[PDB]
């Protein structure tokens, strides 16, 4: 049907995304990238986070594809060599559709501005102490005191996740996971300290106690909120679609990515 | 229904027993230990584990209290004052049933034993090296050598998961999670380190190296298994059922286990 | 002999600060700020440290002595009901002076700043992604890509560097000690996770590999440095010296702030 | 002078021996496994380790030297094609000795019994629960409940304190690690959880609350010791010499163990 193609912008893959349109157009493959049905990107797992974001608001209507230029990307697993076999595949279609739970991150100050993660949505202070109230389902569960907090996706718990000692999490697991940075435990102030695994429905909110300025991210893009009134984390009723040709596991993956190949 | 009851075996939990059965004497309860619906644990979580093996054959036809008579158990719920109020609620009936997954282990040698587990399954090796090869849906993943590992169900996620960096899991999420008991790490020999969460249907299998001999424990059970082939992992399809007759979270419940109450 | 006293300059430490004077005045103690030998601190940790960085020029003429207002603060290890019976045992003397190593931070340009730090020292990238080369003695020991590092003094380790994951180290031992701020490990990016303690005249260094301006903190004090060529670190051969009056042993204060009291 | 070379036992150890004996007899140096005043270890680690303990009462008469046969031992840092040129620096002599610090353990029934340890000495339950109080210098500073603990030297910090979270140290810091076995963690019982570092002349005992039964274990050298009533760690006044013919500092070691080789 209707596709595209993102690259990564350097040479390399700028000419492969030119051969493999050379390629389609050799089928009844048109290009648009306005309203595609194929999204492909080449690059790393920056370049397919990128390639989400620029179409989140038609995530329904689109299956996605990465190509990794440089070493093996989690979301993109497919070779270079491998551009001329799945043109044709991705022609031929009758492929079957891959569904990844995605995290909803709400702003509320005092309107309210909602964000769609793959990856995580993380939470510092704009300089200041980071100081919150974790509420779990309405329940005060504990006073946060540190550097942050990080909300994953169950495929973004191999990224910043793994890094902050979280659980690698089966993507489908419909769920959501957080995890501390360097928190304050001493006899005075104690947080949890394990991260946390969140089923669909359970909201997590976040509840300034002094300052009000917070530096929020997701998937690496960073923006500043003033006055903010509370964040509200939960699993989003929206998931991202992959086409998927052949059977490469999620576990082969995590193996690939951090034991060997 | 039926009923029976479990103590401690302290004094403190025989006479809050005793008193419970008078108590149940004035309505149409009979006590039957062979073949009772409502098994009421009065002790801490020890106790209430025990409760749980000796009617692991029978988990859909019974529901679980537990009374902690010391500090507050994970799975008892009910302080002591409480029991004149707890018997008249279960005399009554119309409560609501909680179910909560559980774990099977299952032993293969050169014959097949199971196991059934509520907080975790652990292996270690016999006194030699523990060295086996973790494999994931016949998927070969890593080899581990170290102290040993640790399948957890999602109850179980706040016990021994806990202290080994595990990640706590609510139970309404159908999967179990292994972490590791120090692992050699250098550039030769190399793990996840990461908990891993894994869901319903998955299967994660243990092969031995070298040494044969482990010591396999359920629940604190701990036995010795020689000549092993094969420990497999998955969560299981049987679920034990609690009598609720209040609202009290989990997340709820894990705050004033770690918190503060 | 000569004194001085910082506030946390709430109601309570100011008037603390005033009756100590009121008492000092009864003894042959003149005020002085500008050369005193004896500086007095009335607040928290904060106060304290801010209390070093205002005499660091005079660490070899000066002994300090902590009064915590709220709960115990490490450096502040007076109770204020205790502030008369010191000023009687301070303007006696024949006290007893503990001293403790510092850390020194040397960052050059493309110029030369240097700092002191009695809790730690720590650097992370001005927003982009913090990549550096890890230099120990001249030898490349690791490149760093993640969060930041953060390099601690041995009174230093109950603080920032305790909640990385750092061990805690008694004040006798002069060293320093780096830890990891999440850093990404997978099977093309590898650091060596543990903390490093390093022993006095060893020299780390962190080199960039990309960007060149870093944020670095030394005791919370944090400034931006732009075109970095070189952060180099090295316990000082300057020490800090703190006037005691009775026994409080270090693993005594630990065990005071992080066990129970 | 006189000297003895152990081997791992195997085909390409006992060969090496060989020649290496056959290429001393072409100097004055004279084989004596009873009074040698060095000791070659042809093998990995583990057999350094056998060789240190098999001439543990002489050790200020010896300097070790270690050939790995295998990867890169942290002990045992020569190549086997580098023997020939062993052989004859170690003939001629004017090598400079480097000494690394050692750590007592000492064992006290209802007797005593002491231990020297080159890596690390650990204690666990002989199979009932591990609950010891941890008395630092005669100061009560936590009870532990947990799998067990493990005292590290400092050229032990890279072996089984690195995979329980200790911090690496420099080998020419007089001191000890202290680190923990899965503590148990919550409202009832609490541990420090960071790895504790000591100096010199600190002594740290481990003093029993129930049991009495503990399995002790001194560089992988595993005794059940019962009717304990202390265990006593302190560092060594004794110490290991290493005869060395050429740089190879120990973060260079720690670089190609752990990083890249
Ligand atoms: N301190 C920290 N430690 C560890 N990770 C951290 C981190 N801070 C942020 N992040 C993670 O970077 C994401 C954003 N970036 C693109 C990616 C993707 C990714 N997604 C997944 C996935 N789902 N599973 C497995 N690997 C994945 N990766 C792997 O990360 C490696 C690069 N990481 C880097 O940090 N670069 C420096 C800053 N970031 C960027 O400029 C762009 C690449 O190898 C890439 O392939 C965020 O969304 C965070 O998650
Ligand atoms: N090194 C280690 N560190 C941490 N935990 C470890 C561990 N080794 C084993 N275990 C866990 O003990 C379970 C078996 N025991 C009864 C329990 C239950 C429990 N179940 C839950 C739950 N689901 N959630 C939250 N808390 C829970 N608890 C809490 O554990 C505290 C006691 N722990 C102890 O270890 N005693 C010493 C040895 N064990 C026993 O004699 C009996 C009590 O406070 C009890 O209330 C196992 O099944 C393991 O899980
Ligand atoms: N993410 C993080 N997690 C943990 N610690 C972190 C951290 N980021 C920074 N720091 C540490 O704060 C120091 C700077 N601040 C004064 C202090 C002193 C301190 N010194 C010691 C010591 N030597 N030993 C034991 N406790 C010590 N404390 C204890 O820290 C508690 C407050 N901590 C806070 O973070 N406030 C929010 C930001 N900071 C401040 O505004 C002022 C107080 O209880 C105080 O008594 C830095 O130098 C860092 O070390
Ligand atoms: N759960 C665990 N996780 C991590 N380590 C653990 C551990 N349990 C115990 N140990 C450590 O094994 C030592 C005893 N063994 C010889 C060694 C030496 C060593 N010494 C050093 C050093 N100073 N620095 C850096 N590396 C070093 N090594 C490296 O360890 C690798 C093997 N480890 C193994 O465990 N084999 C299984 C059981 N042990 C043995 O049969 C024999 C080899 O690569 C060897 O070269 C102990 O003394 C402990 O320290």
């Amino acid at each position: 049907m209707k596709y595209m193609i993102t690259s990564k912008g350097d040479e390399k893959s700028d000419l492969l995304r030119l051969n493999m349109i050379a390629g389609f157009g050799e089928y009844d493959m048109e290009y648009d990238d306005v309203e595609p049905e194929i999204v492909i990107s080449i690059g790393g797992d920056g370049t397919f986070l990128s390639a989400f974001h620029q179409y989140e608001e038609r995530l329904d209507e689109i299956a996605f594809i990465g190509i990794h230029t440089g070493h093996l990307g989690f979301y993109a697993d497919w070779r270079p060599a491998e551009a001329d076999k799945l043109v044709k595949l991705l022609a031929k279609g009758e492929y079957q559709k891959v569904s990844y739970p995605l995290l909803k991150t709400t702003v509320k100050y005092g309107k309210e501005a909602t964000y769609l993660a793959l990856n995580e949505s993380t939470v510092k202070s704009s300089g200041g102490p980071f100081v919150v109230d974790v509420v779990i389902n309405d329940i005060h569960f504990e006073r946060f005191r540190g550097d942050g907090l990080c909300m994953s996706t169950p495929s973004g718990t191999t990224a910043y996740n793994k890094s902050l000692g979280g659980a690698l999490m089966h993507p489908s697991i419909e769920a959501m996971q957080l995890t501390e940075m360097a928190s304050i435990n001493n006899r005075v102030y104690r947080t949890i300290g394990s991260p946390l695994v969140f089923p669909k429905h359970h909201v997590v909110s976040l509840q300034p106690v002094n300052d009000k300025d917070f530096q929020i991210s997701v998937d690496h893009l960073s923006i500043l909120h003033r006055d903010v009134q509370e964040i509200r984390y939960e699993v989003s009723a929206k998931k991202i679609h992959f086409a998927r040709f052949r059977s490469f596991p999620f576990w082969r993956r995590v193996h690939d990515s951090f034991i060997e190949d």
